[PDB]
């Protein structure tokens, strides 16, 4: 069925993994909490390797996911907030959410495309 093809040139702003080339940090969404800078908020965009059809309308699949996460680089504790599908890449387009929201925090551990991302931020962030 589908079968689809994520943009090789990186829309700006946008910082891509090496552990995972379809996933990215949108840089214009960090924020770094004014009060403790160990946390930072930023949202986390997957272009997809296939189309996800939560859309009211049949043949209307998500080309991507945008989550919100907060991370503590102190910890490495990164938390999902909530996520976003989106009928274009890079997280634009028409929105479809699910209807209650998983939340849940996660205690990173190496060699994984989310440690990737956690590297990235607390490396810029973290000092």
């Amino acid at each position: 069925a589908v079968k689809l093809a994520p943009p090789t040139d990186v829309r700006s702003g946008y910082i891509r993994l090496v552990k995972n080339v379809n996933y990215y940090i949108d840089s214009e969404s960090i924020w770094v909490d004014n009060q403790e800078p160990q946390i930072v908020h930023f949202d986390a965009v997957v272009n997809l390797d296939k189309g996800l059809y939560v859309y009211p309308e049949p043949k209307r699949y998500a080309r991507s996911v945008r989550q919100y996460k907060i991370l503590n680089c102190a910890n490495y504790h990164l938390t999902q907030v909530r996520t976003d599908f989106y009928d274009e890449f890079w997280g634009q387009g028409l929105r479809a959410a699910p209807k209650k929201q998983k939340k849940h925090t996660l205690s990173l551990t190496p060699d994984t495309t989310l440690y990737n991302a956690a590297q990235i931020i607390c490396a810029n962030y973290g000092k």
